[PDB]
């Protein structure tokens, strides 16, 4: 079964570690860097790892019960997989699939319809933000901490996070939170990538997100959109080698604009060529061209 | 060149009518019905229609510049990938426009590009009511309303919808693209059963709401993967009806099977006020080209 690309160009694609747009293609301008995140962790051959779902809308996002306790109310989430199964701590994975993958304070709505009590199908929705480097940010545990301005929220009640954008200006993108609290130790991570070789400089899907308030930038780089996640779980085809040779191409008029090695464990890295910004045609996307190694050396683009 | 389906199941597809996962299956309990719905429409072979762009996270989504400004905010439209809007487009509006009257409450949010603070942010609260006479997303505007009046004139704008503003949605109806003068233009066509005794099958998202008793039903015609696979794949149809089996891949059986018309939507025959009950791990399967006379095994 042969390897193959979405061929959906950069506006049509979504982030895999945010509910966002692509915005550009991106290069560190200074130095090679290592990363490690757990959300848009896909292997060339369909190999889910971190905390990767599927479902582009759900991710960085929540759900749960609302547990009460005992300037900004705490709230604390009991959760449940997002897509309503129960969580279960002891399965295989860093945190509750989804979950925000670096240290930040993200802002979001969260939102409640009861299922019991006096005001069945009663809902309110407020904004919130989770700084998920709070010692209750214990997604792996199966519980994260809220806070809110608002107190209009209904206790042991279904409970959503919708994340939208920046809460502080202390995002860390690459820094992973602690997903059991402070005294233990992350596990079933996905690993860390980063070039193989001096010269080489992983490539990045950029997004701009929303703030709420001061200067941050919002920049959430991800390895591979959402798309190709999805493409390559359901495709499933079996990786010829450790690095499959792509090209951005114009598919109009056949001319390739650069070349990049795509790695068997789902990411992108080029050839250094300076701090230039990265100008394609709207019109392109990456099609796979073949099967390489290690060796290939890669034209600066 | 074949045609396929995705092979997501329903929890790991997402609305093409809002930011949302599919919660379950739903045809009417009560019976067939018209719907002319505006995003979420793509024919089998990859044709595009009404307001529906690609991107799953933007669907009724608004992106812009605050003209002029509970604190009314007069936002004028630009494309959501960022080009500018044209309106003598043949499209009923901007694409990815709220197609359905309603309120619908989300967060506006800037980051200022111009003036004595850029990069300055900030992110509020708001709603669109889109039986506004201001809700005029053809004409390239739409009025927001905020509690908060910290936003900054003249800067770019988002709208990021999260749910119900009120408990006022009418999802079939759609709304006044240019307001109370024009009539909608450029429409994606009604569709509907041909036959007594066949249900449109819709793929179920229930969303939240910021307060009453809402139900928060939004029902897709197709999922947004299967949009973007079609879109991609532009296999051609070979008849005006492929069939297609909802199927368990572990047991090879199949559940029941429907009618997946070319104009991109989905019948089953009627049996009951049924609840709808399938296996977490199925999924549909494209199983042949039939035609109109197909008779469907009652769901
Ligand atoms: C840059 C500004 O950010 C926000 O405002 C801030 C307030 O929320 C508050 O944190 C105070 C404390 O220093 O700082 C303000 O700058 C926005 O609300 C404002 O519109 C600016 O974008
Ligand atoms: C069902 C309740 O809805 C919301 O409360 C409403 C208030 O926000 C306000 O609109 C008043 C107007 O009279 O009506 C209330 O019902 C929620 O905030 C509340 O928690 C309930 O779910």
């Amino acid at each position: 079964k042969p390897f193959t690309l979405p061929i959906l160009t950069l506006g049509e694609l979504s982030n895999s570690r945010f509910p966002a747009p692509i915005d550009m293609l991106y290069t560190d301008p200074n130095e090679a860097i290592v990363v490690q995140p757990q959300n848009g962790r896909c292997t060339l051959d369909g190999t889910l790892q971190g905390t990767t779902q599927l479902v582009p809308t759900q991710i960085c996002s929540f759900r749960g019960t609302l547990i009460s306790q005992t300037r900004n109310h705490p709230l604390h989430v009991q959760l449940k997989n997002l897509d309503g199964t129960p969580y279960d701590p002891t399965d295989e994975v860093p945190a509750v699939l989804g979950a925000i993958d670096f240290k930040g304070t993200v802002f979001g709505v969260a939102s409640q319809r009861n299922t019991t009590g006096n005001s069945i199908g009663a809902t309110r929705a407020h904004e919130v933000h989770i700084d998920t480097t709070n010692p209750r940010y214990t997604p792996k545990l199966g519980s994260v901490l809220m806070y809110s301005e608002s107190n209009d929220f209904d206790d042991g009640q279904p409970t959503r996070f919708t994340p939208i954008g920046m809460g502080a200006d202390d995002w860390h993108q690459w820094e992973l939170p602690e997903y059991s609290g402070h005294l233990t130790l992350n596990m079933n991570l996905a690993p860390a990538v980063a070039p193989a070789f001096p010269g080489e400089r992983i490539l990045f899907f950029r997004s701009v997100v929303p703030s709420a308030g001061g200067y941050g930038s919002g920049h959430i780089d991800c390895l591979i959109p959402q798309e190709w996640v999805q493409h390559f779980y359901q495709e499933a085809a079996p990786s010829q080698s450790a690095v499959a040779l792509i090209r951005y191409v114009n598919p109009d008029t056949g001319r390739n604009i650069f070349e990049a090695k795509l790695h068997r464990e789902g990411f992108i890295t080029v050839a250094n060529s300076g701090n230039n910004p990265i100008v394609v045609p709207p019109n392109g996307y990456f099609r796979f061209e073949a099967w390489v190694n290690q060796f290939y050396t890669l034209t600066p683009m």
